[PDB]
């Protein structure tokens, strides 16, 4: 679709559709778009430890575009369990287009602490394990970690990209077949990040 984006080949004369496929055949591709208007099958929203959706810029939008009842469900979830550090909740998508959010609580960068890098590697790889567990096909993430929680734009691009091709060479899956990287179409420096890593991959 026109959502797709495109990236700039390296040598500069070409661009390419964004889409990459690891060996293991898992497809990645770069869209430009809303959260609020993903339709894979999972869409990954990054969460503050006490859960309020209204905080944030892209949960705020998960909200809005979903409505109350997110909030509602997802306090539900937490209830039961001592929300931590990289605690995955799983709630329905009400007003989404998708069938399931997956509520991540990310970490700060703290400076490139490698206890942040790790977190959010084993969270991204957590959430494409709970995907394929859930026999579904696709799931979205939009640039979690790097609004509030100061996640480089660079680093985060190269960062779930390595882990994509991580996951999906040492894994063989039944269902997950995409993975969407949702930029907001104001988000130039993320648009510009993905871009430039998807380059780097293809030549
Ligand atoms: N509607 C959207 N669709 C897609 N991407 C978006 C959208 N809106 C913003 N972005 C991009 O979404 C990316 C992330 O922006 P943030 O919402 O700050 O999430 P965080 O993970 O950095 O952490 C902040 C939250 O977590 C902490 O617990 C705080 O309490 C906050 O609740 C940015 O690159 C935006 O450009």
């Amino acid at each position: 679709g026109t959502e797709n984006l495109y990236f700039q080949s390296m040598g500069k004369t070409s661009w390419e559709k964004g889409s990459l496929v690891s060996p293991g055949g898992l497809q990645m591709l770069l869209v430009k778009e809303g959260v609020q208007n993903a339709k894979t099958d999972v869409v990954v929203n990054s969460v503050p430890l006490d859960l309020v959706l209204s905080r944030g810029p892209l949960s705020k939008s998960l909200l809005e575009k979903a409505g109350p009842e997110l909030q509602e469900e997802l306090d539900t979830v937490g209830q039961g369990v001592a929300v931590s550090m990289g605690t995955v909740l799983k709630t329905s998508s009400w007003n989404l287009d998708c069938r399931y959010v997956l509520h991540v609580v990310a970490p700060e960068w703290r400076n490139g602490s490698t206890s942040s890098l790790k977190i959010m590697e084993d969270i991204i790889r957590e959430c494409m394990e709970i995907t394929e567990s859930l026999s579904l096909k696709s799931i979205a993430f939009p640039a979690i970690g790097t609004g509030n929680l100061g996640f480089p734009k660079n680093i985060f691009a190269e960062l779930i990209i390595s882990e994509v091709f991580k996951f999906s060479s040492k894994n063989q899956l039944k269902t997950l077949q995409e993975v969407h990287f949702l930029l907001h179409p104001s988000d130039h420096e993320n648009i510009q990040a993905f871009s430039d890593e998807f380059a780097r991959r293809a030549n």
